[PDB]
């Protein structure tokens, strides 16, 4: 099933990609002044899902909610309960996300993948249990918990497209997820803990040597092979980890773009990029997070985000500012006069 | 009468811009997670024209088109009559920035400041002459044409915020400008020609080094003084630049917030700053030119762009794809829920 999935992935169309660069190239401008919203409108225009040409229909974030048992190792300051207290206030359009994504014409998709707490009426529930293991002495989950919940996450998402979404966000919510996430990214590259580990949600830098201790432990105890995406997920990873993740594949199968969030979110497209290297011509970035972490994250997908907002909130709302960008894209190669039509003719 | 002008431009309200910190201090999130959305939202309180709070009414991006007598010295591979073909096309919306303002819902307004050509209906008309004076061998006006366009181009701004615009937008057309902005910013920042001078719209990297011995001639024969920055734009400026510093200092005197484009308006950004300090905060970096001076510019108006495109097309298309951005920082700080509300606690 899941391998179906990934063996069903759908490859960049270069017919379309080669008519797209030809259009764009005899639009009313210099050829390539348009720099990086010329080679997004091509992107676009080479994704399956979106019918030969650069185009946003409906937009949707999905975000991820889940709780972590590495909480009570100390490596996070906010309440454990503000994962379900946050995750209400989404149903509530009160949040960071849901302003922006408001302001992008977006809707957001909250999701219980794991939150440690009751169910929370309104929100989309898919939870695997309450919390994910405590990374510090074991696994955060199952090889098979892991499987199962990118199966449900990635129709989840291709099922949205069948109700015209055609641009995703992904975004998640969980108390002391930075540091799992710091963990992927430090077992993927390569890098040294001490490399990836930043502050998160305003941790003291005087307990920063505690949370890189932790993700050492974490990685020294379950010994993630990097080979194996999945591996990665289910030891080190978290509930919200797999979830993005989840995402990213369903939308690459819909052969739809996916917009990348912060630090979180990069530790997921490490993770999905390695299960499957045809899910990167998918992906694309928002926001340059804040986190530590971030720039050895984004070397390794060989990204450069749009935008330098020094954020650091989570929940997709990088995601959500980037959309307006997209759609930006779309506006130029549509509407855009020809220089043929003016009589210009640049050398 | 622009004594009157420079003499009246208002400091910005730090009683405003404290309580607006304070109340985004108490927004839904970890205190500082939405970085320099929350730096603009304070920087946009202080704003006088903006009644104590961030907020956007209507939208307006200027553009100031001429021509250039230094296009004589082939410093330029676009035809100059391209200045005048293209200020049509921007009645007709078919344009950059058109089509980019048309995505951020404002409005464009085409000024012909000297344009070598034939009046352009629809363009509003306040050109000085046809063509600006040839920079290498003598200046590109006199001082009391580049004052009297100032201060035309000052009232006509701010009178735009009598009809409910509380946001600008700058940005210029006309070939060769690349020439004398580079001129600008190396008398201004002290640096040498070769290290300011760019490619501008697509010039051969063999045809560099002329366009680099012209920037030096001009600065040689007009001796324009650095610490005078109206005697450095009618010297080796040009009227378009002299049309963008004029939006610049309109906006200031009117209390209001200005977004950049790109390397041109950096140029004309250093020329109002060094005629009027008090100006610098309500300036609004956009993108990051491609333009091979764009660093050393930014340095100098100590400035970060938030969008990085690598875009190099001009006409203040980078200003409205950055107008989002800031309609983003008033929405979050209007719309966010409050922690106390929530009755969350984070220390
Ligand atoms: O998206 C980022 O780059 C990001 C960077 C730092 C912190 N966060 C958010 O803060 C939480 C993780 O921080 P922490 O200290 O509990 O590990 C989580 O709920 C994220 O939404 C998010
Ligand atoms: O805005 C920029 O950063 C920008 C950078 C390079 C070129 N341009 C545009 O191209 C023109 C100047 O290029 P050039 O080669 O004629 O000096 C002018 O009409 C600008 O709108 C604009
Ligand atoms: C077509 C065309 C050519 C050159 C420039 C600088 C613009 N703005 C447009
Ligand atoms: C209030 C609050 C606290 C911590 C985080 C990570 C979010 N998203 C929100």
């Amino acid at each position: 099933t899941l391998h179906a999935l990934l063996r069903d992935i759908p490859a960049p169309d270069a017919e379309a990609m080669a008519r797209t660069q030809q259009h764009i190239d005899g639009l009313l401008k210099p050829p390539g002044s348009l720099g990086r919203l010329e080679t997004l409108a091509v992107q676009l225009a080479g994704m399956p899902g979106l019918n030969g040409t650069p185009q946003v229909g409906e937009k949707a974030v999905l975000v991820m909610c889940a709780d972590h048992g590495v909480w009570d190792e100390g490596v996070a300051v906010s309440p454990k309960i503000v994962t379900a207290i946050q995750a209400a206030n989404m149903t509530r359009g009160t949040t960071g996300v849901c302003v922006l994504a408001a302001q992008a014409g977006a809707k957001v998709h909250v999701i219980d993948v794991g939150i440690d707490a009751e169910p929370i009426p309104g929100v989309v529930n898919m939870r695997v249990a309450r919390g994910c293991g405590n990374i510090a002495v074991g696994p955060a989950m199952s090889r098979l918990q892991a499987e199962a919940l990118l199966l449900e996450v990635s129709r989840y998402t291709c099922d949205l497209a069948q109700r015209g979404v055609t641009l995703f966000g992904v975004g998640e919510l969980g108390m002391a997820n930075t540091t799992p996430a710091a963990a992927m990214v430090s077992v993927f590259t390569g890098s040294d803990a001490k490399e990836v580990v930043g502050i998160g949600a305003n941790l003291p830098p005087s307990r920063i040597d505690n949370k890189v201790d932790v993700v050492r432990r974490a990685i020294a105890i379950n010994q993630p092979n990097p080979r194996d995406g999945i591996d990665v997920l289910s030891k080190v990873g978290g509930f919200d980890l797999v979830g993005m993740t989840g995402v990213m594949l369903g939308a690459a199968r819909c052969g739809l773009p996916v917009l990348l969030d912060g630090f979180l979110s990069y530790s997921a497209a490490l993770a999905a990029c390695q299960i499957a290297p045809a899910v990167r011509p998918y992906l694309i970035p928002s926001h340059f997070s804040a986190e530590k972490g971030a720039r050895i994250a984004l070397a390794h997908l060989s990204m450069e985000p749009y935008l330098h907002m020094a954020m650091r909130l989570g929940e997709g709302s990088g995601a959500a500012l980037a959309m307006p960008i997209v759609e930006a894209a779309c506006a130029m190669f549509h509407n855009m006069g020809e220089l043929a039509a003016s009589n210009i003719v640049l050398p």
